[PDB]
Parts: structure tokens; C-alpha cells; sequence
């Protein structure tokens, strides 16, 4: 009977952070509300200028990580401000039933609509935009996210001892597939309507024009770098609502990974890079052992370096000799 | 001593359909005959009407299902008829030596073999044609089926306690390389040899131009779509000889997933997407929980809804608001 | 204190060969000194004389095999002759710290560094260039190769006991994107630097344009196929430092594979086709059991037997009518 069951309101924020929460439930089962505003927007995705009409859950790419516990109710108020010109829904592939939700939440600009599901599987999932007709379009202009059940008791490892994280970041990784001209310059357009058809054209080549972190080149880099400090324990969420990623901290390691993102199943240990396959969510954890830059990478290094795929941590601490250390400095 | 083992004779039946056998072995071993026919056909393979000469085993894209267990032998009659016009063979990843068969089954139009071998490890496994010096162009053209071997004792979870599934279904996932003109429009051919050149051309690009379950865009949907009820337990078989693909159940879950399709090992909990490498059979089992349509789609959604990778379950039964509801029903 | 551990010097042999060692520790932890030397020099990487400018580690592509134990201590000496024209330095997917070492190892020509770093994890692991803001190009390029890190009591099964190889062989895949002019045609150039914007246009298409094992179309064929003999136990170490690949055994399986390449963690057994992410090593154990000839295969067929990824082996024995036999010869 959910109408006993306490209720909880979560104010979501914005990607890379995560909403408050705790590892371990102190708590029976809940019904956690959410509210999410859709929101078409302008999006620069490169140091060129490159726009888009990016299509957003709350005003980022990706869209916000909820956070709930494994047999929580999941109660998603989602709305379509009539500023908007699309028909949007959600799908949830933590949900089961009704295309994920899909099929009960189709809005109209102008409409709102609230969904309850039960979260009956522990994990990291995708959740993202899928509008009958024009699914890809939708997710590959970034309307796209993930959702994360902890088991009740929180992560383990291999052994079944506790894992507790320090800190989490989600890093949502995004292909976008620009239309080009004839010379192969990207072209613009006033309305996400107007670029409807090259768009088809566009992802038809399989060939992505940009693949992004947070939404843009650069964006987890500089002041919106990663942080931590040596000794922290840091949990990894990435999520690639269409295609396949393979990620690599470098300078680091996956102590203990879970590529397919599904807490039952005991985390692969020790990995230098993973694969996380297009339409699932992965998660990551490492406790940092030297202080310094890292880049964390899609490891198809064309992907990274040249497309866009690429982030900062920077970390604090001591070095540590004993792990690494030059003997003799570059010289001639 | 074969000659002393039972022979038993089995009738194949056309994907996504599979033949009648037991999950657990209620005879010792057994040599179990199979014979297939080649067919080099026309199929029309698009809404547009784009046809390809394909090359099938039994007259299907993808050929069919075998079923035996663990320590049977498989012999298989493999007639080419003079009606066709390429020499053909069989690659068998279940079987060991010989290139899994590929040495000893060439056979040119008008000309029979027969081949046995030993099923020695568990798993569902791709075979496929592979003549010297146009490998990938036979596959391409829909070449390509799968054989599961059970163990004897049938599946098993992560505890070791025995998985009884009550349906079983066999996906192939094809992807094809038609040639285009310089506009970009398919081009037809008489006959499969006058492709040839144009056909290495299209591949090299390793850009698919569609990628279709069960031979077809659409295929899998309508009159066509697979069926199954509430509280009954799946198994999905899903291949793909060629190129990697990601299934997802929209709607659902694999609650027990072998991805690479080996069944001594564990399979994985709770999966919402995984990844089955080119090359390979994977095999999914989940328990329909709520009632109505499911679509079942290679999660690169390009891939699916664009380039023709969806079919669909339909499915019938009572259901459930516990695990899923709509509060608020859209509205302005 | 590492003043007082053994010292040992390995000189390194070519791929696919692997340098001399134990696979259970004789000795108790010591520092391994390497030394490699960079060069930069023309290749002709497939048939019809196409031509790049190569940049190897120890002339080869890929570099060699380095092979050590849990917790010793890797030094390398990298040495960037003047003969060269490009900076140059070196990333350990096994070490921690310092962008795997790339902080520290930068060598211009003239210029060597030696770098010392503890070998914490066991597994084998991705070695590659990456020079800021040109690392793709030097990793297409050829600049990558693998470490083992082998555990001190060697590796185990999945129930914890021993696994011995006989052989062990390593197999380095690289994906090449060699410029082409407006028709297609491969263009030339008299020295690495004048390729550079070329290159960056051609990694952006995605799609390379050879993708080959031990640095050329056909190099692992003919007098140059791995050979084993039946009833031997063979370790196959695979990397690909930049692209996804899924290895095949035409005619057999990998009964032990370490997909991701790291060995805390159980084997995954009877593979037909395991992925590999780009940015990875893994291993594959097999016993052999049949005579003949093998091809190892990226199971993209298109990417083994249009682009150049396809190897033989050529095993020596007794052959086992149990396991295969032609039972009715090819005939009218
Ligand atoms: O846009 N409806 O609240
Ligand atoms: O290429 N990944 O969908
Ligand atoms: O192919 N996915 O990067
Ligand atoms: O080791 N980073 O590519
Ligand atoms: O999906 N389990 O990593
Ligand atoms: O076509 N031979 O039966
Ligand atoms: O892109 N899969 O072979
Ligand atoms: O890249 N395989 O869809
Ligand atoms: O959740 N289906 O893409
Ligand atoms: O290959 N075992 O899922
Ligand atoms: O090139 N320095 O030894
Ligand atoms: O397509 N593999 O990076
Ligand atoms: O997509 N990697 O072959
Ligand atoms: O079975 N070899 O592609
Ligand atoms: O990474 N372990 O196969
Ligand atoms: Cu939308
Ligand atoms: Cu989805
Ligand atoms: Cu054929
Ligand atoms: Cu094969
Ligand atoms: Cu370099
Ligand atoms: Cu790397």
C-alpha cells in the first residue's frame, strides 16, 4: 500500500555533481519524487562555434543522474513547457513495462504528465528520450541520462565486503552527428524542425561529428576539471545512450568496474580500460594513489582526442616514489 | 564406437522459430542428423523494395537453429543444388579442426558432403560459409546461422540451480552492403557474380546499409511478432556473424544473460543492454512481467530504427501497477 | 629499498615472439631493466607497395613484449636517436602515475630518460606514444605494444589451478588510416611531419583503411606462421591500442580468456569470439587437438580478410576422427 509509504522530494543537479544521497539505506522503502522540465535549446559543442538544437532533461547534456534505492518507487513529475515545439516522453531501462515508460509519457509542449515505477533491479541505467518516429533524433541531440539503484546495503566488491565511495561524478558521453554541406562544413538551422531531415542523412553515415563529455569539447577541463585528493575512494557513473565507449583514466586504473553497470553481478577487477556498450551505464571505482592531471578518455583515442571525448581530473596529495619515479630526466 | 550410438533424425523449421528438442538429455548420446539445402535466392530486403541476391542455408536469412547437447555427435548433409551458382562450404564454431569444417564441406553446384563432428563444449556458436578468398562477401549475404549445444543437464543460474526457459526464439542480425551509384541509389545485379567487385567496394566502407532481423526491415513485427504471456520464462538467441551488436529489450531486461553465449560460465544478472561481438552467438533469458508490446533492438538506435535492427513481443496478461503506473496522465 | 633488490637486463626480442621467462617467480622481487630504442622508418604495410612512415618502439610494430611479475619493479631505458624528427615519449596502461609516464619520458631526437615504476597489477596491458596533442597520430602510427605482468605463482583456472603454457605468442593489431586523394589512390610522403594534417583527416573518417597483425597484410602467413603441435598448451596475448577488435581461432575456441586482458579476475571459458576494447590487451589460453592449418582472426570478416586482420597457425600432429570427420566426401 504506497500511500503509507514516506515520501521524499529530491532537488536534482547538474551533471557532472550527483543529488545527495545516502550509500547505505537509513530508511525503509520510499516513494522519491523527481521533477524534471524539458528544455530545446542552443547548444556551442565546440571551440568553433558548431550549434546545435540540443534537447535536453533540465537543461543539460546529459540529463540529471537520480539516485534511489533498489525497491524504492521512482515518481517522475516530467513537464513540457509550451516554449518548447516537440512532442517528448521518457523511457527508463530501470522500468519495467509500458516501453520503459515511454508509451505514458508521450507530452505535448504545453502538457505535463507524472510517472510512478518500482526500481526492482540493482544498477547503474540509461534513461532517455523516445518519441515514436524520431528516436535516434532525439537521444543523439542529447536527451539522454542515467538513473542509479543502490542495493539497500550499498556496493560490495568481489568478496562481498562494503565498498564506500568518498566521491561520485557522472560523466555522460554524447555522439552527435552534424549535417554538413558539400565541402563538409556544418550547417545551422533556426528551429530543431528545420534540421530534421539532414539529421536522418546525417546519422545514417554511422560516422559521429563530435563526441562529447557534459555536452561540449573541453567541458570537463580548466576550472571544470574533476576533483580529488590522493587516498579518495571515487566512483565513476558514465552513461552512452546509442553507442559503444571504451573509458581509460590515464595514469589510473578500474580497481573494481562494473562495465554493464548491474550491482548483482561481482565487478571485474583491476581493468585499464572497459567496455561500456551503446545503450547501457557503467560504473567505475578507484582510490587514487598519486597526485597530479589525468585525463579520463574514450579510449579510441581519434574519439578522445580528436572528436571530443576527453576530461581532467586533477588531483591533490603526495607523490609517491616508491610507484613511479624518473631515474634520469630527459636528456641528451 | 559410433556405429553402437542411436541416430535420430531432426526437421528443421524456419528462424525465428526453433525445432523441437528437450533442455535436459532424456537419451544418452546420440548422433543427431540434420541436412540443409543451399539457396541463392532474391530477397527483398526494405519498405523501398532494394533486393539483394542472398545466399541462405534452408532458404532463410538467418539459416536455422540447430539444437543438440554436449558430447553429441552433429551430422549434417550439405547439398548445393545445380540450380546455384557459387561454390559453398560450412564453418562450424562449435566444431574443432579442419577450420571448423571449412576444409572438408566445399562444394560446388551439384555437389552433396557430409560432415560430422563432436559437440564437445556447451553454448550457443555462429556457423557460417566461408569459401577461400570470399569469406566476408558469403556471410554478408546472409550465409550465417547459429547451433546451441546444451549441456546435458540443461541451463543453470549463478547458484547452479536449474533455468527452465518455456519459449525459445532465434534472432539473426544481418548486416548488408548494398552498392550505390554515385547519387547514392542502390544498384540491382541479374545475377550474385555480376556483384562481386561492387560488392568488396560497399564492404570496405564497413558502413552497413541495413542491418534487419530475420532477413527483413520489419520482419519481426505485425502477424510477425514474437509472442509470449505474462509469467512466461524466454529464451532469446540472438547472432550476428560479422559485426558487434548490443540487444536490449525496451521494456524489459535480460535477467540472465550470456553475452558471448557460453553456458559454463555464470551468466549476468539484471542486464538492460549487452554486447554480442561479431562473430559470435549470445542467448538472454528474461520472465515477461507485464503485458503489451516490447520492442527488441540492437541499442545503437541509428542502427535500429534507421538502418532496420527492431522487431518487436507481443505479449498478453494482466497488469501490474506495483511495478508501474501512470499518476497523472498526460495533460496540459 | 630498491638499492638492494636483484637487478636482471632483458634484451627484448621481435613480435610475435616473446622474450625468455619464468611463469612461476624463481626469485623473490627485482628491478627488470629494459632498454628501447625509438624509430621513426618507412613501412610497406600491405601487397601493393602502399607506404608509411612508421614510429616504432625498437623498430617493429608493434613493440615488443615486456614480461615481468607482480610487484617487481619495471626501468626503462627509452632512448629518441637524432636520426628521428619527432618528440616522442611513452604511457604504461600499467603503471600509476604521471599519465601512465608520459609526464615524464618526453624525448626529443637526441634525448633519452629512464623511468622506473612499480608493477603493481597483474595483467597484461596497453604501452603507447602519446605526446601531447598529437597522440592518436602516433599511436595510429604504430607506436604501441603490450607489458605482462604476470602473477608471482603464474596464472590460474577459474577454480584456482594452475594454467601452464608451452607457448606463448603476441599478436599486435593495428588499424592504419592512410590518406587518400580524390579518387582513393594512397598518397606518399618523404617525411612523417609532411603527413600530419593529411593524417588528421583521415583518422576523423573513423574508418581505417588497413587493419593488420605484427605490422603488415600477410605478415603472420607462409614462413611466418605461429606454429604449435598437438596437445600444446599456447597463450595468445592480443592488443589494440586504439580500436575494438574480437579475435577467432578458425577452428578452435579459447578454453581460457582474459577478454580485458587482467588476471585477478576468473577466465571466461570456451570462447568462440571474445572483444577486446580498443586501449586494451588480453589473453586467450588453448590447448590444441587438432593438425592443420588455423587462421586468427579479428571476426569482423570484412576487417580480417579485406582490411589485412588474419594470421595463420600451422599445427603438427595426429588427427582425431572423434572430433571431425568427412563422412560422405564432396561428390555429384
Ligand atoms: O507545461 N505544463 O505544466
Ligand atoms: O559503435 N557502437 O555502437
Ligand atoms: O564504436 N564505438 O565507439
Ligand atoms: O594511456 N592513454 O591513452
Ligand atoms: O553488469 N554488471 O557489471
Ligand atoms: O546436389 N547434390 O545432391
Ligand atoms: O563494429 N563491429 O564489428
Ligand atoms: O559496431 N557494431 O554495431
Ligand atoms: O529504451 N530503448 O531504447
Ligand atoms: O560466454 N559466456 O557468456
Ligand atoms: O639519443 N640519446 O642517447
Ligand atoms: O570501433 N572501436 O573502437
Ligand atoms: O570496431 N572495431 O573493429
Ligand atoms: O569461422 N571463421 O570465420
Ligand atoms: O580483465 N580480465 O579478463
Ligand atoms: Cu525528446
Ligand atoms: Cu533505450
Ligand atoms: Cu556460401
Ligand atoms: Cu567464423
Ligand atoms: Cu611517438
Ligand atoms: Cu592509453
Amino acid at each position: 500500500d504506497i500511500s503509507t509509504l514516506p515520501r521524499v522530494k529530491v532537488d536534482l543537479v547538474k551533471p557532472p555533481f550527483v543529488h545527495a544521497h545516502d550509500q547505505v539505506a537509513k530508511t525503509g522503502p520510499r516513494v522519491v519524487e523527481f521533477t524534471m522540465t524539458i528544455e530545446e535549446k542552443k547548444l556551442v559543442i565546440d571551440r568553433e562555434g558548431t550549434e546545435i538544437h540540443a534537447m535536453t532533461f533540465n537543461g543539460s547534456v546529459p540529463g540529471p543522474l537520480m539516485v534511489v534505492h533498489e525497491n524504492d518507487y521512482v515518481e517522475l513529475r516530467l513537464i513540457n513547457p509550451d516554449t518548447n515545439t516537440l512532442l517528448h516522453n521518457i523511457d527508463f531501462h530501470a522500468a519495467t513495462g509500458a516501453l520503459g515508460g515511454g508509451a505514458l509519457t508521450q507530452v505535448n509542449p504545453g502538457e505535463e504528465t507524472t510517472l510512478r515505477f518500482k526500481a526492482t533491479k540493482p544498477g547503474v541505467f540509461v534513461y532517455h528520450c523516445a518519441p515514436e518516429g524520431m528516436v535516434p533524433w532525439h537521444v543523439t541531440s542529447g536527451m539522454n541520462g542515467a538513473i542509479m539503484v543502490l542495493p539497500r546495503d550499498g556496493l560490495k566488491d568481489e568478496k562481498g565486503q562494503p565498498l564506500t565511495y568518498d566521491k561520485i561524478y557522472y560523466v555522460g558521453e554524447q555522439d552527435f552527428y552534424v549535417p554538413k554541406d558539400e565541402a563538409g562544413n556544418y550547417k545551422k538551422y533556426e528551429t530543431p524542425g528545420e534540421a530534421y531531415e539532414d539529421a536522418v542523412k546525417a546519422m545514417r553515415t554511422l560516422t559521429p561529428t563530435h563526441i562529447v563529455f557534459n555536452g561540449a569539447v573541453g567541458a570537463l577541463t580548466g576550472d571544470h576539471a574533476l576533483t580529488a585528493a590522493v587516498g579518495e575512494r571515487v566512483l565513476v557513473v558514465h552513461s552512452q545512450a546509442n553507442r559503444d565507449t571504451r573509458p581509460h583514466l590515464i595514469g589510473g586504473h578500474g580497481d573494481y568496474v562494473w562495465a554493464t553497470g548491474k550491482f548483482r553481478n561481482p565487478p571485474d577487477l583491476d581493468q585499464e580500460t572497459w567496455l561500456i556498450p551503446g545503450g547501457t551505464a557503467g560504473a567505475a571505482f578507484y582510490t587514487f594513489r598519486q597526485p597530479g592531471v589525468y585525463a579520463y578518455v574514450n579510449h579510441n583515442l581519434i574519439e578522445a582526442f580528436e572528436l571530443g571525448a576527453a576530461g581532467h581530473f586533477k588531483v591533490t596529495g603526495e607523490w609517491n616514489d616508491d610507484l613511479m619515479t624518473s631515474v634520469v630526466k630527459p636528456a641528451s
